[PDB]
């Protein structure tokens, strides 16, 4: 699998949730290849 972004949970600031979702944008891409 590619690299997998760790889950906001306690740390789901708008800050660190877009970077969650920036990130998405890499991981998501080759996982759905995978």
């Amino acid at each position: 699998p590619p690299t997998k972004p760790t889950k906001p949970g306690d740390n789901a600031t708008p800050e660190k949730l877009a970077k969650y979702q920036a990130d998405l944008a890499k991981y998501q891409k080759d996982l759905a290849d995978y």
